[PDB]
């Protein structure tokens, strides 16, 4: 009995603390539904008893449907979930470290020590030319110490509908990227910033971003705009100078290469008007603008207050110059000046100034901002902000205030998202149930917004692979992907279960909206399934980290994710049946 094995949920983590409970498992069967061009995930949870085990390997057979059509084993990637330490933990250095299996790591062998849980992630890519049908296959588990092999009956049904490509949808996704963090971690030099040596470590993860739905691209326009909240500094992609004449000149060099990269990777297409450049921020931390004074040869700073005449003068110089620069590049139409949570005075000042400054064609900068909207009715001010993200904790569990607001914005063609961050449940922390990710995306469509935003693509601590612990926030909050190992030749990042569940959700809401468009007489019933979504309640654990109110609320998150997904594929079956019975 030297090695145990079973199928596990992807909805939650299999930890060491639940070893005893886990050792009693024996799910040998797995069945699920998917579309053509979709993906599915599963997990095989394994354990040892009082002996270590070596070269444990997982094998997938080809998958074959009822008509002999073949999805080869190359479309199934089985990857070890690597464990990493996490204080649990919000702003609390004494709370305990625990391993969490947050990292979708590598294929191939793995040694496991005595008395230890070890899980492998199974990702199944259904090719975009796959035939519909019910496919069948086997996943296998040997080791050295096993003179035998375990077997698992896997089947999935491919429905005769094609998963939309991100560009065929109207889902809006924005995850904030931190290219200088990538530079620090891979030891890229100042002089090699935003050259091909740097791009080699950005390109993989930014393609990952695009292929899941990524549309928004953040770019810093002043120095240290979030006051060094993150482990890494946030340098400005636009360097400010004050010349001998005492007016401000700007060096756009980094911004341009950053944006042009994203254009080259297909995330942004300024000519066709796709994607957003989010410029953070006209209201940076404490209004502090750092600059190199050429006159006094000193690094100096100023803190002009929004509305003040110095403030007006200064941002007028910046915005007028930035506009002209963007118009020369042909990027202006997709550029958004980002604001932040401030007083209505500060915000009214920002919007007044932005709407005043116009090009030769009487058009002004688009505006983006996270906000705190909750109570109904008044849209006179928000109708002036082009893209808004509302935090989860500032959304009412019951009222139609948000849905009406969002719908008003939808009627005018303005963007609206929701976001999660520290102190939210559901959220996308290391300690989260990954399913929370899928819920989150359903909630975005529950509220009739355009989708999801999060601040946390890649804000890595020192060595996230071994320890994710940071002095602020629930652990893993600042990053949805892990870096690869510093010496890596090949991979440049690792994905995570929580990210994979955000992807699932995005794929599934895209299904919903595809059905609504294509089968308009199934629409109202789809909307009813969506609008029947039930929101769980927020608790807090012993150390400041937001968690489910109770286990009833935990299981409700999982429950509802599955519920809406399955219901949505039943609508898919209805539209397919309807089609082939009318043919
Ligand atoms: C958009 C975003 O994620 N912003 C930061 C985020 O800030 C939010 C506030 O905007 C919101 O109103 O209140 C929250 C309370 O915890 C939170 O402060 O916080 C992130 C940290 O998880 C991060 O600092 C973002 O910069």
């Amino acid at each position: 009995t030297t090695l145990g094995a079973s199928i596990g949920s992807t909805d939650f983590h299999y930890l060491q603390k639940d070893y005893d409970e886990i050792k009693k498992l024996n799910l040998n069967t797995w069945n699920e539904v998917a579309w053509i061009g979709d993906e599915l995930n599963s997990k095989i949870v394994m354990w040892t008893n009082s002996s270590p085990v070596n070269n444990v390997t997982l094998s997938s057979s080809d998958f074959i449907n009822e008509n002999g059509d073949l999805i080869s084993s190359n479309n199934i990637k089985i990857s070890w979930l690597k464990e990493t330490l996490a204080n649990i933990g919000r702003s609390n250095p004494s709370a305990p470290l625990e391993p969490f299996p947050d990292i979708i790591h590598n294929s191939g062998s793995l040694n496991i020590e005595k008395n230890k849980i070890a899980s492998a992630w199974i990702n199944i890519k259904i090719p975009r030319n796959a035939k519909p049908g019910i496919y069948n296959g086997s996943i296998e588990v040997t080791a050295d110490e096993l003179e035998k092999s375990y077997t698992f009956d896997y089947s999935f049904e491919v429905l005769n509908l094609v998963q939309p490509l991100p560009s065929e949808t109207n889902t809006q996704i924005e995850f904030w990227q931190h290219p200088y963090t990538i530079a620090r971690y891979y030891k890229i030099c100042k002089e090699d910033l935003f050259t091909e040596k740097h791009f080699k470590y950005l390109r993989g993860n930014l393609k990952e971003y695009r292929n899941m739905g990524g549309r928004g691209v953040i770019a810093t326009i002043v120095h240290e705009a979030w006051n060094h909240q993150s482990y890494d500094s946030d340098p400005s992609m636009i360097k400010w100078r004050k010349n001998s004449y005492g007016t401000f000149e700007f060096d756009y060099s980094h911004f341009d290469k950053w944006i042009q990269l994203n254009i080259d990777l297909g995330i942004l297409d300024p000519e066709k008007g796709f994607g957003q450049i989010k410029c953070y921020s006209i209201v940076p931390w404490n209004n502090r603008i750092q600059y190199f004074n050429e006159a006094t040869n000193k690094e100096e700073a100023i803190n002009p207050t929004p509305g003040s005449d110095l403030w007006i003068n200064i941002w007028t110089q910046f915005l007028t110059s930035f506009m002209s620069h963007l118009e020369e590049k042909g990027w202006f139409n997709i550029t958004y000046i980002s604001m932040n949570q401030r007083s209505m005075d500060d915000l009214k000042a920002c919007v007044d100034l932005i709407e005043n400054i116009t090009n030769n064609s009487y058009e002004h900068f688009k505006i983006s901002s996270a906000m705190d909207y909750e109570s109904g009715n008044d849209y006179s001010f928000l109708d002036r902000i082009d893209d808004i993200s509302i935090g989860l904790s500032h959304i009412n569990h019951n009222s139609d205030d948000m849905k009406n607001m969002a719908t008003h914005r939808q009627e005018l063609g303005l963007l609206t998202t929701i976001y999660t961050c520290t102190g939210d449940y559901p959220s996308s922390f290391t300690i989260s149930d990954p399913s929370e990710g899928a819920f989150t995306i359903w909630y975005s469509l529950y509220q009739n917004t355009n989708g999801f935003l999060r601040w946390s693509w890649d804000g890595w601590v020192e060595n996230p692979l071994e320890n994710v612990s940071y002095k602020y926030w629930e652990p893993g909050d600042p990053f949805l992907i892990y870096p690869a190992e510093k010496d890596s030749i090949g991979k440049t990042f690792y994905s995570t279960p929580r990210l994979e569940k955000l992807k699932e959700g995005i794929r599934d809401i895209n299904k919903a909206k595809y059905l609504m468009e294509k089968a308009p007489n199934l629409k109202n019933s789809i909307e009813n399934l969506i609008y029947s979504l039930k929101r769980p309640n927020k608790g807090e654990n012993a150390y400041g980290s937001a968690v489910a109110a109770s286990k009833e609320d935990r299981d409700l998150t999982i429950s509802e994710a599955n519920r809406i997904k399955n219901g949505i594929n039943n609508f898919a079956r209805e539209f397919i049946s309807l089609t082939m019975e009318t043919l």
